[PDB]
């Protein structure tokens, strides 16, 4: 498989402005017909590259004429000799019950539907699938009338006939141009939740979500949060949907969560389908994030696309911002901000330090998909917040209408949007242009000093990022590092520099700089890198009642979490070493007391606590550490939470009565309650025996809701509490025939503590409810294991990698996107020890030599044995 390169990037020999397509559909056999209107702009003897993958072809026309020059090559359909401008016409077959991969045209369960991005269209037809080349699309679907009463593709059905044999047809047509990944066509039964939405200019748009017949029940929630959506982009971003209709359809078998397929977004159910008794708060709230993160697509994304795969942050890392705002700004802020900043620092900066580490906008690219990641993502999205944090909201606005007004219509590189973003505001963003381009976590070391005489604080600020496997040269960074000073009484002291204030977003752009702050009337405990104001790793020598008075004092809700975990991370990492050496946990008593002081603080937001009283998870502590002992992390991180529970077990209890709630509502306040509730009854299912498991089986009998209930079923298994066996089998003799809820008890079975669990995990793939067919269940039974139970998966004797290596030696075969999600934990050997690396090499030398290895899996695997 080979590698291509962003520098590569040309302008393509031919467009195609218009695409006529007809499916003549069939599970076993679909006939497609495409005609295109083309152009040629590059040289009369340049031939036309159409990519394709696994086509049937039936004939080439050009004008109408069956065209003799042309041929087939590896991935590709080359056609000469022709003129400047033509129709193109293709007819071609596709098998969707063969699609194993999901990718293209697919059967999921009864229903036929697509996946085209990045690069999925070539498996419907020959075209130029790339993102640069935009048309408008009509289509035209022919199908069984009584299999498929819907057929669907974008924009408005505009034609509709009956033929003989009880076929029906109906075609749709989109009036704005688009690439072709944004492509999409479902056809199946369905039961439709139709609403309408009007737009601040009066404009009513027709809302349409189409569910498995039976399930309309669990449908109003996503419907609200797409409302919900599209108030919110109209009242902060200013942006209104531009169509007549919106649908949505949730298939059960998808790869990638959702997609922003202009007018017919699909999606995963698991990000449609909510009903109190089946979905937990967090499902509630990623449902909302996730139909708000497609619907926000609609602009960034589709109204204004991306000139080339390796520009994917432009959209995502925007599209993320904007659904982080978007959450931000309906929910708790501090507590979305704290949750992105726990993804950002346990998973992302992993995967910084990893094999595959990348920058924001690749330079290199074997498989694209490989490339739908953390750091395209979520650092994309701290990439934007930046931009935001330097620009100050007015300016950021600014910068967004002047990139629609250049760009709107046509595809874009992301230095099109900041360089948008500096003519709008006047910032000076060349420097910061480098974040783009390079990859790895800065680490940012802090040093700093108190001058009596002079009433002056002069902080020394150094960054470095070290070297990466796939760049070896690295260099400053311009780093907007927020900064407050607080006086002995907790009040914050001005910033300000010879009579004059002074901007406490500092601009860290040189390897070394020193700042001085003047009129510092007293010794100051700072809080740093506020609201986490870049993506670093911070480096400074705390005090343990520096946190703590932080924890008390600082203004944002942000920093005081953030100076808990600082106060834990010394500790974490005082007991691994502990562990290794065989000692118990050893916590001084101060430590114990702060957290305390959070249970009975009354003045104290709920969410704020439960927050603080959420341990670290083992990825979030794995990134304290060089190596990682993935046995003394999950060990530690129990024993903690039994000392705290020890310590705190009134203050727990009382804390968990107090927030009791009869009534249940999907309502920040009451999230809120029942999340420093739940984190209580965590924390006491690992106290004294007898009174958890009455607390444990008690809540999840009584429970009202599925959050409630999964809590309890989740300390009681966490804690490997008597009533646990019972528990989860009443959740599997209930639940068993729905794969959505499921996949919950599947993940705990994936990561329970238990000395079995790799052989409840492998008899589990037997279960009812498990099938190898189905991403979600492959995800919440395998992946859980692998990635999210690092104990297990790491036993010394290897078990775990075996294990994984024969997953990975099917789904290499029947789901290659679904095997690299798998791999990854894998591909991380060299943060862990000789004996264990030795291992995961061996594991991967075996995948390595698999027959047909597909590209996906064999970018990782080489990445990783270099
Ligand atoms: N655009 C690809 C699909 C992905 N889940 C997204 O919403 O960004
Ligand atoms: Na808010
Ligand atoms: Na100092
Ligand atoms: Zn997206």
């Amino acid at each position: 498989p080979q590698a291509k390169y962003r520098h590569d990037y040309r302008a393509p020999d031919y467009q195609i402005t218009d695409i006529d397509l007809t499916f003549d559909l069939d599970a076993q056999k679909t006939v497609v017909t495409a005609v295109s209107q083309a152009v040629r702009h590059g040289a009369s003897d340049a031939p036309l590259r159409l990519n394709g993958e696994d086509l049937k072809l039936v004939s080439v026309h050009i004008n109408d004429e069956p065209w003799t020059a042309w041929k087939e090559e590896e991935g590709a359909l080359v056609i000469s000799n022709l003129p400047e401008r033509f129709t193109l016409k293709i007819i071609n077959e596709i098998s969707p019950a063969a699609n194993t991969a999901l990718e293209g045209l697919y059967q999921s369960g009864d229903a036929l539907c697509t996946q085209c991005e990045a690069e999925g269209f070539r498996h419907i037809t020959y075209y130029l699938d790339r993102p640069d080349v935009l048309a408008r699309f009509t289509t035209k679907i022919i199908a069984d009338k009584i299999k498929y009463p819907f057929l669907l593709s974008n924009g408005n059905r505009v034609a509709q006939g009956e033929l003989e044999n009880g076929r029906h047809w109906v075609q749709w047509q989109d009036p704005f141009p688009k690439p072709c990944y944004l492509f999409a066509l479902v056809a199946g039964d369905f039961d439709v939740l139709r609403d309408t939405f009007t737009t601040r200019s009066g404009r009513e748009v027709a809302l349409e979500l189409y569910v498995d017949r039976g399930n309309l029940d669990r449908a109003p929630w996503a419907m609200t949060s797409l409302k919900n959506s599209m108030k919110w982009d109209e009242e902060r971003f200013g942006l209104e949907y531009d169509l007549d209709i919106y649908m949505i359809v949730a298939v059960d078998f998808f790869n990638m969560g959702a997609m922003e397929n202009k007018g017919l977004n699909i999606f995963n159910s698991k990000y449609v389908l909510a009903r109190t008794d089946t979905a937990t708060d967090k499902d509630y709230l990623d449902i909302e994030r996730v139909i708000g993160h497609e619907y926000f697509h609609n602009w960034t994304g589709n109204r204004v696309t991306c000139r080339d795969w390796f520009q994917l942050s432009l959209k995502e890392g925007l599209t993320v911002f904007r659904d982080q705002e978007f959450s931000s700004d309906l929910g708790s802020r501090a507590v979305n901000r704290i949750n992105n900043v726990r993804t950002m620092r346990g998973l992302q900066f992993a995967e910084d330090a990893s094999p595959m580490a990348h920058p924001i906008r690749p330079d290199m690219v074997i498989e694209m998909n490989n490339f739908y990641t953390l750091t395209v993502y979520e650092k994309g999205a701290e990439v934007i917040r930046m931009i935001h944090t330097l620009l100050g909201e007015e300016n950021f606005q600014k910068g967004m209408q002047l990139y629609f007004e250049r760009h709107d219509g046509s595809a874009a590189t992301c230095d099109d949007f900041v360089q948008a973003m500096e003519d709008a505001s006047n910032v000076d963003l060349s420097h910061f242009r480098r974040w783009y381009s390079q990859s790895g976590t800065p680490i940012v070391t802090v040093k700093d000093d108190y001058n009596p005489e002079t009433e002056q604080y002069t902080l020394t600020i150094s960054q470095r990022t070290p070297a990466t496997p796939d760049q070896a040269e690295k260099q400053p960074l311009h780093i907007p590092f927020a900064i407050e000073l607080y006086d002995n009484e907790g009040k914050v002291i001005p910033l300000q520099k010879g009579g004059h204030p002074v901007n406490s977003v500092l601009n860290v752009t040189q390897a070394e700089q020193t700042f001085v702050f003047d009129n510092v009337y007293f010794q100051p405990v700072p809080a740093l890198l506020c609201e986490f104001s870049a993506p670093v790793k911070l480096e400074y020598k705390w005090s343990d009642q520096q946190l703590t008075f932080l924890m008390r004092h600082a203004r944002n809700d942000f920093s005081r979490w953030d100076a808990a975990q600082s106060l834990l991370a010394t500790y974490i990492k005082l007991n691994v070493a502990r562990h290794q050496q065989g000692q118990p946990l050893s916590l001084p008593v101060h430590v114990a007391d702060a957290f305390r002081a959070v249970l009975l603080d009354e003045k104290i937001d709920p969410a704020l606590a439960a927050e603080i009283l959420t341990l670290p998870s083992v990825n979030e502590m794995a990134e304290l550490f060089d190596i990682i002992d993935p046995i003394a992390i999950a060990e530690v991180r129990e024993a903690l939470t039994r000392t705290l529970a020890t310590e705190l077990a009134d203050e727990l209890l009382a804390i968990y009565n107090a927030n009791y709630q009869s009534e249940y509502r999907v309502e920040h306040e009451d999230i809120a309650k029942r999340t420093l509730r739940n984190a209580c009854l965590r924390f006491l299912a690992f106290g004294e025996t007898h009174l958890a498991d009455v607390l444990v089986s008690k809540q999840f009998h009584e429970a009202n809701n599925m959050t409630d209930a999964l809590a309890a079923l989740s300390a009681a298994v966490a804690a490997q509490l008597p009533c646990r066996d019972a528990l989860m089998q009443e959740y599997d003799d209930k639940w068993h025939q729905n794969g959505l809820v499921m996949d919950k008890w599947f993940i705990l079975q994936a990561t329970s503590p238990a000395a079995n669990v790799l052989e409840t995990v492998r008899g589990l793939l037997q279960h009812r409810s498990f099938t190898m067919s189905n991403p979600n269940r492959i995800r919440s039974l395998i992946g859980a294991f692998a990635g999210s139970n690092p104990a297990a998966f790491h036993a010394e004797d290897g078990s775990g990698y075996l294990f994984l290596v024969e997953m990975l030696t099917d789904l290499n075969s029947r789901n290659p996107q679904v095997a690299s999600r798998l791999i990854e934990p894998l591909i991380r050997l060299k943060r862990y020890d000789a004996k264990r690396q030795e291992k995961m090499r061996a594991a991967l030398e075996q995948l390595k030599g698999l027959e047909n290895l597909s590209g996906d899996l064999y970018e990782k695997i080489t990445k990783a044995l270099a």
